């Protein structure tokens, strides 16, 4: 139990989420990450059964940090696009363990995203990722053509440190003049590693998926200098926000990033950026993975669908 009103589906998967792997039980992060990353993408390969698409592609590009690895997942020829950033704390996960989430997202949309395999923690501090996603966005910009996608339907988006890596990528356009990004889709973003807030304390344990220790653990991985963590390119919250595209933003009820995510959002909005911001009740960070068991994952994962096809 956590704050009461929790779906029913969590108590259900009480022994999946005290089953997994826990950072602390391994010397280092990659021995951890390998574990986990196992487990993560068997499933995916399970779910990506039922989520047909007609053609996916693995390209390597090239970012300012050398080889980027992207998967182009499209439905449909000619079709919006939405550049997507995994999460995992900046040190786990990968292209694969969002597999599952990404094709039905192209499904759905009849359109097409493209996944970066940014370079993950501890290996590759701060800014590293940050520059992988932005070099293979700009990458997508500048090859509508060869990717047949529509240049003028951009869209950027990712979950947890992939909101935060969006974010980032966002700015970083805005800061260089450019304006191919159509729109932002922040899912349950970390967009502050300075400040407290209540949702921190309030969920900062006692939660599956997040807990303070983990998250602490996650951005020792992350900067290679405390100091770091005030970057504009890392707290977003306290970057200049004029002109940024518009967000939609999607947060957890019970999870310690909640009033984070939607604080950014109320910023963007006195900065005169349009945002939604949309409260999902009664489940936990990283719920739209889930979304074969959670009808509100099911849902939040139409809501960015119906970006890539509605005007």
């Amino acid at each position: 139990m956590l704050d009461m009103p929790i779906d029913p589906v969590y108590y259900q998967l009480a022994e999946y989420f005290d089953s997994l792997p826990k950072f602390d039980q391994f010397s280092s992060a990659r021995e951890y990450r390998e574990a986990i990353n196992r487990i993560y993408e068997e499933r995916n390969r399970q779910l990506s059964q039922h989520e047909r698409v007609e053609r996916v592609e693995d390209r390597t590009i090239k970012g300012r940090n050398g080889d980027i690895r992207v998967r182009v997942y499209q439905q449909k020829p000619d079709s919006p696009v939405l550049v997507y950033y995994h999460g995992g704390g900046f040190v786990i996960c990968s292209i694969e363990s969002h597999d599952a989430l990404c094709r039905r997202i192209a499904r759905l949309s009849n359109s097409t995203v493209v996944s970066v395999d940014y370079r993950l923690a501890p290996e590759h501090k701060f800014p590293a990722a940050v520059y992988d996603c932005y070099d293979a966005t700009k990458w997508v910009a500048e090859n509508a053509e060869e990717l047949r996608i529509d240049p003028s339907k951009i869209f950027v988006g990712g979950d947890s440190a992939g909101g935060n890596l969006a974010a980032a990528v966002s700015i970083m356009a805005r800061d260089s003049g450019e304006d191919f990004i159509k729109h932002q889709i922040l899912i349950y973003p970390v967009v502050n590693f300075v400040a407290p807030t209540p949702s921190l304390l309030e969920f900062g344990e006692g939660l599956w998926i997040l807990d303070q220790k983990i998250m602490s653990w996650f951005s020792e991985q992350y900067f290679s200098r405390e100091e770091d963590k005030f970057n504009p390119l890392a707290s977003v919250i306290f970057a200049d926000l004029e002109n940024l595209p518009p967000a939609l933003i999607i947060t957890a009820e019970y999870d310690p990033l909640r009033d984070e995510g939607e604080v950014f959002g109320q910023m963007l909005r006195r900065a005169g950026v349009e945002a939604s911001i949309v409260r999902y009740r009664g489940v936990l960070h990283g719920f739209i993975n889930y979304y074969p068991v959670l009808k509100a994952a099911r849902d939040a994962i139409n809501q960015i669908a119906a970006l890539l096809v509605f005007d």
